């Protein structure tokens, strides 16, 4: 089943919103399958945000993502990548739909609560970067039969 990489950013961690954010992910039907609180090493931050390497918001992104712990997640469900993006909302929390995580909780683009892989491609890449296979569990859940056909 489709998987995506989600990460609760240091802003959410320092605002004490880890439970609130997990709740919104869980209640949507997405299954938490990998989850860990971690300090982000430099090596991992730079390679994770490799694609932004030249841009104005770069140096800041790196020191921000390394400034306090994150909660890194692997999440499973039909159409998980796009479903997660939908409940996360637009990059800019001012454009993000009310009721989305960023729409309800965040204020500025640089401090937008949570990251979600933007594609199947980057999901696979991000998952492998942050997690080893043995940290990722598989398990059937009682509600699985009521989420899908
Ligand atoms: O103008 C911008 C665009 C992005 N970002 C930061 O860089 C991250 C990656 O941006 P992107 O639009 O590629 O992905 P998204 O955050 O929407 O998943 C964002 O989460 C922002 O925190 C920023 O600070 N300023
Ligand atoms: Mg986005």
């Amino acid at each position: 089943m489709e998987r995506t990489f989600l990460m609760i950013k240091p802003d959410a961690v320092q605002r004490n919103l880890i439970g609130e954010v997990i709740s919104r992910i869980e209640r949507k039907g997405l299954k938490l399958v990998g989850g860990k609180l971690m300090q982000v090493p430099m090596e991992l931050a730079e390679t994770h945000y490799g694609e932004h390497q030249g841009k104005p918001f770069y140096n800041d992104l790196i020191s921000f993502i390394t400034s306090a712990p994150v909660f890194a997640m692997v999440v499973e469900g039909e159409d998980a990548v796009n479903v997660s993006r939908h409940i996360i909302g637009s990059t800019n929390p001012s454009e993000a739909s009310p009721g989305s995580i960023r729409g309800d909780l965040g204020l500025t683009v640089g401090r937008n609560i949570i990251h979600g892989s933007d594609s199947l491609e980057s999901a696979e890449r991000e998952i492998n970067l942050w997690f080893n296979e043995n940290e990722i569990t598989s398990y059937a859940s009682p509600r699985d039969a009521w989420l899908y056909e």
